[PDB]
């Protein structure tokens, strides 16, 4: 029964499926375009099939998350793009910040760059297609449906064609490590098809061989840019002999003649390793190719009803952790419409309550989907620009794949996993810990040749241990830690510290202490880089204060300003996390410090780059209290940098160089303190008004709302909700769904960019559930990471319930509402920390607690707002029911 399902669902094949949005940069060639626009995403983290439904010769485009072009191998001379001769172990650096501290308002900081050779960068490859040709004479079906169940993870295709009803299932199960296609006739014999899997024709390769032995055929190879080793098998499986399956007749392929039932297991993998200098396992060819046998081996042996019933219990045990209702219509509703033609009413004006409510919740739904589907905690490797799924290849980067669907670290990466911890999908997270822990190493060279942070041993001292790691947007699977090639967009090492407020939402969300000890180490190592190679007292275009030296705001503005608030806002926060993560290992390393004889004059250094007074306070107290990150400008705004006068003007009304004229910005870098950080907030609100006003410039020509690319209205809705709008912020929403998504509801730049559909899963976690500010009452007592239930509930949201949201110190939260105000919440806490609930949807103080059949005390709290806390000590694996109070 899967009647109660989520599903996307079409009534033609990928290529009868409209495909008209914007295409964008490198998607000119149609068959590529209507691969974003039209097919559908399966995947175990690993490995990713998107399947196109074709009725005759069908087509699951394919992936694994490692074959990637570039890195050690890919020159004799691959250092992750560091270019030592324009660093000068940090002396470049050090001149310009002196040049800026003299009063330059900008300086000349082509030096400032890496990362020259795209071979040696490379990308992220499509791996090939799986093609299963049933040979028919016409295309013509009755009965035909393809869909993406959301919530059993595969994807189904069914028609009747000559007399004949056809079916195709199609998933990657995480528990057995292999993509599964079972492929049903309804009628004996009547089951024919060639399976083939053909390699992308654009990645140059060594030895590739496709191979037939039983019933497996074998694609076999290396990367011509790099010596990566790739290996793919399909082992098909006839329903307990019945059927002939034979040689392909060219050798490359496998023939099944009249079945009845088959199972394909499909496999691939690599030699990639997350391992510097060399990336590799250190595996031969044949071991691969053993490995490789082994998973379709095993799956084979386990069979269908086995491995599937493991995916599915494995898959819906992420899935089903969180359920929503805004009543919704879905697929078993009377009067149910497709997915494709849901958007277009949505889009035209003409779709229903219900069924606006159907596409927002789908929309959300696919976000929690996407992450199970590309970042599992066993992956490699992080969700990509990508996630894991991508039809284009070349070897270079900046080529035929859009910004090389790479790791892209000034807000995309970041993007991918603002959902991962409220949405219920915590250890989903773990690819992306792994992967900062992998830029310390390299981030060690970079750190060193443009900041002179010199690591005496980069490869064995620990994490926390070494001098400091640099990294900047554009990222590989290789440690390309190097700034890139241009400073307008390569330059950016505060990189490093958003990530890393990513990494520390592990530990806030999950209080786990073996987390506190992996976030403290990266922490406390990129806080000691900070404060001892990058911070200086500013000049005059800066005010009285530390900024962080030589600066770009992604992606606009003046090249190299003495700071800005993008990377004062990132590096605030992050001494704000280290703070908070060396409290609660009891500071063993004294480095929180206080404020006692602080100043700016503190951070003078000699010739060599020592401090001039080895003894002054330069600790994280010092520093962070030092910073003055936010500066209202003459428009209201915050300034994006310290000279803004009014917005987008100096002081003396002359226009900032490179500021984009319309006032809407792709990037809000100088915003990042009110989303996702933890520095302008609701109630720490002196800098909220001002916020509102850079939003509403970002947003609006006027009194009107505009469109722009899908993360950038992603991060919209996120900053929206952080300010309680609730009205404004489902606008962004309605706006995304309108103007950046596709009919298989990827989200779209255009062209496909995967982090708006991970922003929007966001957006709507923080509308329901915030969870990261600080309560002060009237008495002066702090709550820290206080529950917000309903804090930007939008009024087109009259009623409805939640449940299976995380908020931070670890509760899952429920919430029903109805006419605009909570009727429930249901407040678990998992690890018996003291609850501190604000009920922002009709006010804290009208209710009461209970654990089952008895009353909570829960203490009433409030501020100099008047809004209050309900206060009561908790125990882990215990439900709390907060309702209104009863006579
Ligand atoms: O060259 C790498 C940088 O590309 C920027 O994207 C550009 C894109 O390359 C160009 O074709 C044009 O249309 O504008 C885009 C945005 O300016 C990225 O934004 C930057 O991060 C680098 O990847
Ligand atoms: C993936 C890329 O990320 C940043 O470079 C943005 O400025 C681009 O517009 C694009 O979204
Ligand atoms: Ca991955
Ligand atoms: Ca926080």
């Amino acid at each position: 029964d899967t009647s109660k399902d989520d599903w996307l669902w079409y009534k033609q094949p990928a290529s009868q499926t409209d495909a008209t949005a914007t295409a964008g940069g490198n998607y000119g060639n149609p068959d590529n375009n209507r691969w974003q626009q039209t097919t559908l995403p399966f995947g175990n983290g690993k490995i990713g099939g998107t399947v196109w439904g074709e009725v005759s010769r069908e087509r699951v485009t394919f992936n694994e998350e490692t074959l990637w072009t570039g890195g050690p191998g890919s020159s004799t001379s691959y250092n992750g793009g560091n270019n030592e001769t324009k660093g000068q172990n940090g002396a470049t650096l050090r001149a310009l910040n002196k040049q800026l501290a003299n009063g330059a308002e900008t300086v000349n900081p082509g030096n400032l760059t890496g990362g020259e050779n795209a071979a040696e960068q490379g990308n992220y490859l499509n791996w090939g297609d799986i093609y299963l040709d049933y040979g028919f004479n016409d295309t013509t079906v009755t009965e035909y449906r393809r869909d993406l169940n959301l919530s059993k993870g595969k994807a189904d295709v069914t028609f009747k064609h000559d007399g004949v009803t056809y079916t195709r299932e199609y998933f990657a199960s995480n528990p057995d490590n292999v993509m599964v296609a079972r492929l049903t006739a309804s009628k004996a014999g009547k089951l024919n098809f060639n399976v083939s899997m053909p390699t992308n024709t654009n990645y140059s390769k060594t030895g590739e061989t496709t191979t037939v032995k039983g019933d497996t055929l074998t694609v076999k190879g290396a990367l011509g840019n790099n010596g990566l080793l790739y290996n793919s098998q399909i082992k098909v499986v006839l329903d307990n002999g019945e059927g002939t399956l034979s040689e392909g007749s060219d050798g490359a392929s496998l023939k099944v003649s009249d079945a009845k039932a088959v199972t394909l297991y499909i496999a691939a993998a690599t030699d990639y390793k997350q391992k510097y200098p060399s990336y590799r396992t250190g595996e031969t060819a044949a071991e691969v190719n053993t490995r490789v046998a082994k998973v379709v081996q095993d799956a084979a042996n386990k069979g269908y009803t086995a491995v599937k019933k493991a995916h599915i219990d494995d898959h819906s045990a992420i899935y089903d952790r969180v359920k929503i209702d805004l009543g919704q219509s879905g697929h078993s509703s009377d009067g149910a419409v497709a997915t494709d033609a849901l958007l277009k009413a949505y889009q035209r004006g003409s779709a229903t309550t219900a069924q606006k409510r159907e596409l927002e919740t789908l929309v959300y739904k696919y976000g929690r989907y996407l992450t199970i589907g590309s970042s599992r905690e066993n992956s490699q490797l992080p969700s990509n620009l990508q996630g894991i799924w991508s039809v284009t290849a070349g070897d270079n980067a900046h080529g035929n794949t859009p910004w090389g669907s790479d790791f892209h670290m000034n807000v995309n990466l970041q993007m991918n996993y603002w959902p991962t911890y409220s949405a219920n999908m915590g250890e989903l997270a773990e690819p992306l810990i792994e992967y900062v822990e992998g830029l310390v190493k390299p981030g060690r060279v970079t750190a060193k040749v443009y900041a002179g942070a010199e690591t005496t041993n980069p490869e064995t001292t620990p994490i926390g241990e070494g001098e400091g790691y640099m990294a900047h947007t554009e990222n590989t699977a290789y440690g390309w830690t190097a700034p890139g090639q241009s400073f307008s967009w390569g330059w950016s090492p505060a990189a490093v510290p958003w990530i890393l407020q990513n990494v520390y939402e592990a530990y806030e969300y999950s209080g786990d202490p073996a987390l506190l000890d992996r976030v403290y180490a990266l922490l406390k190592e990129e806080s000691h880089f900070y404060v001892n190679y990058m911070l200086h007292k500013a000049g005059s275009s800066s005010g009285d204060r530390l900024t962080t030296g030589v600066a770009y705001s992604p992606e606009q503005g003046p090249l190299g300003t003495d700071g800005n608030t993008y990377e004062s806002s990132l590096v605030w926060q992050m001494l704000n996390d280290a703070i908070e993560a060396a409290k609660a290992k009891g500071d063993p390393d004294g480095l929180v410090g206080n404020t006692t004889d602080c100043s700016a004059d503190n951070w003078a250094k000699n010739d060599s780059g020592n401090f001039t007074d080895a003894n002054a306070n330069r600790s994280w107290s010092c520093a962070k209290s030092l910073l003055k990150p936010i500066e209202v400008g003459d428009s209201g705004q915050i300034k994006e940098w310290y000279f803004e006068g009014a917005l987008g003007k100096k002081k003396d009304g002359s226009t900032i160089s490179g500021y984009q004229a319309d006032n809407q910005h792709r990037h809000m870098s100088h915003l990042l303190g009110l989303f996702p950080g933890d520095l302008i907030t609701i109630d720490n609100s002196e800098y909220m008004d001002a916020a509102k006003t850079s939003l509403r410039y970002r947003c609006f020509k006027g009194n009107v709302l505009q469109s722009n690319t899908g993360w950038a209205i992603g991060q919209r809705i996120n900053s929206w909700a952080r300010t309680g709008d609730g009205n404004t912020t489902y606008q962004l929403v309605e706006l995304q769904l309108k103007n950046a998504m596709y009919a298989n509801l990827f989200d779209y730049h255009a062209p496909f960019q995967i982090a708006g559909n991970f922003g929007n899963t966001s957006g709507v976690d923080e509308m329901l559930l915030q969870s990261n500010s600080t309560f002060t009452d009237t008495a002066g007592k702090k709550y820290v990471n206080y529950t917000n239930i309903l804090p930007a509930l939008p009024d087109a949201w009259a009623g409805g319930s939640v449940s299976g949201l995380v908020a931070r110190g670890n509760f899952t939260v429920g919430t029903t509402w109805k006419n605009g105000k909570a009727t429930e919440v249901r407040l678990t806490s998992n690890k018996g920390k003291q609850a501190a609930v604000k009920i922002t949807a009709g006010g804290a103080q009208n209710y009461e607690v209970k654990n089952g059949d008895t009353a909570v005390n829960a203490k009433v709290v409030t501020n100099a707002d008047g809004a209050s806390l309900l206060v009561f000590d908790t125990t882990a694996g215990t439900t709390y029911t907060i309702t209104k109070k009863a006579s």
